[PDB]
């Protein structure tokens, strides 16, 4: 059992945060995009800028939480599209666009903390799932290929949000198919395969969630 939403057209191209710590915004957007495709058949970029500028509970370019983002989209009656609310790599005034909403959100669900099997079930039944991991390691920052696994990764040190678009096995190594938001020059075309069922490496399942659409 393995799934690759990229193969089903549930994933938009890899984005680049620019000089802004908006990992969580891209992560949330990637998740909503997946549900939008599943629900309507259309694959299009949602606005991470809309979240950066508007999610009051977060710190824009200084960090944030996907859950808060999903809550905002629901309470806000929607999120605009990238075309209607362009990414600028820096936090600005929350702008309202009457004809900008491209997607909706009915709330969200969290994956039971540390449960990698629950994470697998969610990814399979829902679609791409937002997750938080410890990305402070040089090995991760400079990851190139294969299945990433470092014994120094700290599951108690979540500092980066990415998107789980699937999971599988490579050369007998189970893994999570992760979409990053540091451009296509990072990792393998912007993607990284992270160890799966390897004792919850990097805390991949400590802060996972997806939106209800
Ligand atoms: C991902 O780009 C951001 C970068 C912030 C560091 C400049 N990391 C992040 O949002 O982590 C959040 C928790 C957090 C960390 C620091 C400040 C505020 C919030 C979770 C997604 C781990």
């Amino acid at each position: 059992d393995s799934v690759d939403y990229r193969k089903k057209g549930y994933v938009t191209p890899v984005k680049n945060q620019g000089q802004c710590g908006s990992c969580w915004a891209f992560s949330s957007v990637g998740a909503l995009e997946g549900q939008l495709k599943k629900k309507t058949g259309k694959l299009l970029n949602l606005s991470p800028q809309n979240l950066v500028d508007c999610v009051s509970e977060n710190d824009g370019c200084g960090g944030g939480y996907m859950t808060n983002a999903f809550q905002y989209v629901q309470k806000n009656r929607g999120i605009d599209s990238e075309d209607a609310y362009p990414y600028v790599g820096q936090e600005e005034s929350c702008m309202y666009n009457p004809t900008g909403k491209a997607a909706k959100c009915r709330g969200y669900r969290e994956i039971p903390e540390g449960n990698e099997k629950a994470l697998k079930r969610a990814v399979a039944r829902v679609g791409p799932v937002s997750v938080a991991i410890d990305a402070s390691l040089t090995s991760f920052q400079f990851y190139s290929k294969g299945v990433y696994y470092d014994e120094s990764c700290n599951s108690d040190n979540l500092n980066h949000a990415v998107l789980a678009v699937g999971y599988g096995i490579q050369k007998g190594n189970k893994h999570w198919i992760i979409k990053n938001s540091w451009g296509e020059n990072w990792g393998n075309k912007g993607y990284i395969l992270m160890a799966r069922n390897k004792n919850n490496a990097c805390g991949i399942a400590n802060l996972a969630s997806f939106p209800k659409m």
